[PDB]
C-alpha cells in the first residue's frame, strides 16, 4: 500500500473527493441532471466566461440572448422561478466567481480521471503524484508548529466570532518548480507569511498549478484591488473563504510567503491598471492590524502573529488588512492547514 502517512492520505482523499465537487455545484444551483461532473468541459466554461464579459460591458434585448446563452451552457435549476437575468454588476460578479471555482473543479476531476491503470502503485500514491507537490507533516510537538497554532489563535478577528478555529494537521509543502520561479523575488524586501483560504474543491488546482490570477476576461467587481492574488494577515478573514458550513466544518487553508516589497498602501477601492514604478504590491489599510510588537522574523520572513490591535487608519473601507500581488511568481506556498470550524450558533 501507500507509505504516505495517514494525515497525508486523508488530505489526498479530501482534495479528490468527487462528492464535494457535486455538492459545491449543487450549491451553485447548477443542474447536474443535465450536466453531471463528466459533462464539465474546459471549453464549456472558457466559452461561458466570454458570454459573461459581453454582459459586463453590454451595460437591452440581446441581454436576454446572452443570459439564455449562458444558462444553456451552464444549466441551472431553481426548479421553478426561471433563472435571474444577468443585468447588473452584482449578478455578473457572483457568476464569474462560480465559474472561477468550476475551473478548478474541472481541473480536480480531470486530474482524477487521467493516468494509466497500471496498478503496481496504490491509487492514493498515484493521485498524490498528480499534485506535483511535496507534502510532509509538521510535528504538532515541534516549535515550528507552535508558532503556526499561535498565528491562528491570536489573529482571529473580534468581529468574525461566528466560529472557532482548531488546527488538525499542519502540512509543509513544496510545489514543483516553485522555488525556482520564486527565486528572483527572494531579493525583494518586506517578505511575509500570509493566509490564503479557499474552497477545498480548489486544492487540486492550487497544488498542481499554484495560486493563479484571473484571466483576460472577468468583472472587476468584488475586487477592491483588481485582478491579483489576495492574502490576509488575520486568519479569520482567510478562513471565511474556505466556505465551510456547519454540515462541513473542516477546511483547507494556506500559509504563503509573499514578496510584498514596496507596498502601494490604499484606504479605498481602486482597480488600478498598473502598479506605480517602485511598488511591488498593494496593501489595503484596515482599521484593525496585528500588533507589530509581536511580529516574528523567521528565516528572513515576517510572521505578523501579533494579536489584533488598532491602527491610526481613518477612514477606510477595510476592517482588516489585505495584500495583493499581480505576478504569480511573487508567492511561495509554504504551509497548508487542515482546519476545524467549531461553530457558535
Ligand atoms: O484568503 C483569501 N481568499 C480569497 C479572497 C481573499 C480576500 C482577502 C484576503 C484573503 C482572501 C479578498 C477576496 N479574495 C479574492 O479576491 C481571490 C484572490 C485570488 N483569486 C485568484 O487567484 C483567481 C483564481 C482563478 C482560478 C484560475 N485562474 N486562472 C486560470 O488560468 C485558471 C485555469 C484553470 C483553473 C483555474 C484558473 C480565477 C480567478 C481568480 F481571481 C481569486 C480572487
Amino acid at each position: 500500500k501507500s507509505k504516505l502517512p495517514k494525515p497525508v492520505q486523508d488530505l489526498i482523499k479530501m482534495i479528490f473527493d468527487v462528492e464535494s465537487m457535486k455538492k459545491a455545484m449543487v450549491e451553485y444551483e447548477i443542474d447536474l441532471q443535465k450536466m453531471p461532473l463528466g459533462k464539465l468541459s474546459k471549453r464549456q466554461i472558457q466559452a461561458a466566461y466570454s458570454i459573461l464579459s459581453e454582459v459586463q460591458q453590454a451595460v437591452d434585448s440581446q441581454i436576454l440572448d446572452l443570459s439564455n446563452r449562458f444558462y444553456t451552457l451552464i444549466p441551472h435549476d431553481f426548479g421553478m422561478k426561471k433563472p435571474p437575468l444577468l443585468n447588473n454588476a452584482d449578478s455578473v460578479q457572483a457568476k464569474a466567481e462560480m465559474l472561477d471555482n468550476l475551473l478548478d473543479i474541472e481541473v480536480a476531476y480531470s486530474l482524477l480521471r487521467g493516468g494509466s491503470d497500471d496498478s503496481s502503485k496504490d491509487p492514493i500514491d498515484v493521485n498524490y503524484e498528480k499534485l506535483k507537490t511535496d507534502i510532509k507533516v509538521v510535528d504538532r510537538d515541534s516549535e515550528e508548529a507552535e508558532i503556526i497554532r499561535k498565528y491562528v489563535k491570536n489573529t482571529h478577528a473580534t468581529t468574525h466570532n461566528a466560529y472557532d478555529l482548531e488546527v488538525i494537521d499542519i502540512f509543509k509543502i513544496e510545489r514543483e518548480g516553485e522555488c525556482q520561479r520564486y527565486k528572483p523575488f527572494k531579493q525583494l524586501h518586506n517578505r511575509r507569511l500570509l493566509w490564503h483560504g479557499s474552497r477545498t474543491t480548489n486544492f487540486a488546482g492550487i497544488l498542481s498549478q499554484g495560486l493563479r490570477i484571473a484571466p483576460p476576461e472577468a468583472p472587476v467587481t468584488g475586487y477592491m484591488f483588481g485582478k491579483g492574488i489576495y492574502f490576509a494577515d488575520m486568519v479569520s478573514k482567510s478562513a471565511n473563504y474556505c466556505h465551510t458550513s456547519q454540515g462541513d466544518p473542516i477546511g483547507l487553508i494556506l500559509l504563503g510567503e509573499v514578496a510584498l516589497g514596496n507596498m502601494y498602501e490604499l484606504k479605498h477601492a481602486s482597480h488600478i491598471s498598473k502598479l506605480p514604478k517602485g511598488k511591488h504590491s498593494v496593501k489595503g489599510l484596515g482599521k484593525t492590524t496585528p500588533d507589530p510588537s509581536a511580529n516574528i522574523s523567521l528565516d528572513g520572513v515576517d510572521v505578523p502573529l501579533g494579536t489584533g490591535i488598532s491602527s491610526g487608519v481613518n477612514d477606510t473601507s477595510l476592517l482588516y488588512n489585505e495584500y495583493i500581488v499581480y505576478d504569480i511568481a511573487q508567492v511561495n506556498l509554504k504551509y497548508l492547514l487542515k482546519l476545524k470550524f467549531n461553530f457558535k450558533t
